[PDB]
């Protein structure tokens, strides 16, 4: 009723079982929230599922065929009765203050929050996020347009409006930043209030020929997402160009075999950020900054 969490799954029906555990330790009324697991597909996660509903008001959904995290998302949202739905992948955790933490803003007036992510280098569970091996925090407010440039958060980190409501969902087109294209689709596109949670976190748990195709991907899916959204500010226009010079630069690497920077997205967009803001710096400035966060 008033909470859909919606948890698209695939092969990975032990990681599905401490995303669901994260969902029981939520510090929330459970009759006002449902959860809706869509298995993708992939091996059946009946018992994985069943054991949880003796708490959770909770359905599997089984998908016709593996449709990509759009097609299995979107059943989700499909039948969300939540006048609010928060996603959570199957390999990552909710803190126990993830609604808590974000339902006042939403009832307030807010459309959609997303909240501070710890990108997690060790596996962990919902009420021990604050052990884990924690590589990057993604922490970025949301004063400067910076995911009119690329994306900066993660599905697992929001909550928002229900988009079946709003007509909005996930384009099936895309088997990568997805999420990115969904985003504005909700926030350009149909308005959605967008509100910066600093106080609540989750946990996001994350051979040149292969890397160069992979990257590839990504370029030309976030080529094709940047024309359909335009940016909402000049700046945040201008500073979309240094997005193919970071990729110029990955591609470089990768073709005289040599590794990036573990967490180079990451690092780029502390880049993308202090360019976006009060006093600007200058191109070759920027230039010389992406390089030190790819190497
Ligand atoms: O065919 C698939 C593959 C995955 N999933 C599920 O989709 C979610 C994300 O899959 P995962 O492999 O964990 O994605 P990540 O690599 O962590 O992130 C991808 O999906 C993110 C949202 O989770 C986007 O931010 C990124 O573009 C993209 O890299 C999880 O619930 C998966 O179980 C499906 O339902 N179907
Ligand atoms: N604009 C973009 N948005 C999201 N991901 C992008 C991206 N450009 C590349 N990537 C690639 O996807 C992974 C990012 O964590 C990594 O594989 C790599 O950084
Ligand atoms: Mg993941």
């Amino acid at each position: 009723m008033l909470v859909s969490v919606i948890i698209p799954t695939y092969n990975r029906p032990e990681r599905l079982a401490v995303a669901l555990q994260s969902v029981q330790t939520l510090d929330f009324d459970s009759e006002q929230l449902e959860v809706i697991v869509v298995n993708d597909h992939g091996t059946p996660v009946d018992d994985v599922v069943e054991a949880a509903g003796r708490s959770l008001n909770v359905r599997l959904i089984d998908q016709p065929s593996q449709s990509g995290p759009s097609g299995a998302r979107n059943a989700g949202l499909e039948v969300a009765r939540g006048e609010y739905v928060a996603f959570l992948d199957d390999d990552d955790v909710f803190s126990p203050q993830h609604l808590s933490g974000t339902l006042p803003l939403l009832k307030g007036g807010a459309d959609f929050v997303y909240v501070n992510i710890n990108i997690a280098r060790t596996r962990v569970t919902g009420t021990t996020i604050a052990d884990a091996e924690v590589l990057v925090r993604l922490e970025f407010p949301y004063d400067r347009g910076l995911l009119d440039v690329t994306n900066h958060f993660a599905p697992s980190a929001v909550v928002c409006r229900s988009p079946r409501s709003a007509g909005a969902f996930f384009d099936t087109a895309l088997g990568v930043e997805e999420d990115w294209d969904f985003f504005l689709r909700l926030a350009h596109g149909h308005k959605y209030r967008v509100v910066h949670q600093p106080e609540v976190a989750i946990a996001l748990h994350r051979p040149t020929s292969d890397d160069i195709a992979a990257l590839k991907v990504y370029e030309d899916n976030w080529h094709l997402i940047c024309e359909r959204w335009p940016a909402a500010t000049e700046r945040a226009e201008q500073v979309r160009r240094f997005m193919p010079v970071m990729y110029q630069m990955a591609y470089a690497s990768f073709e005289a075999g040599v590794p990036l920077d573990h967490h180079y997205y990451e690092r780029t967009l502390q880049v993308l950020y202090r360019a976006l803001g009060d006093p600007q710096p200058s191109p070759a400035q920027v230039e010389d900054e992406l390089r030190a966060a790819l190497e």
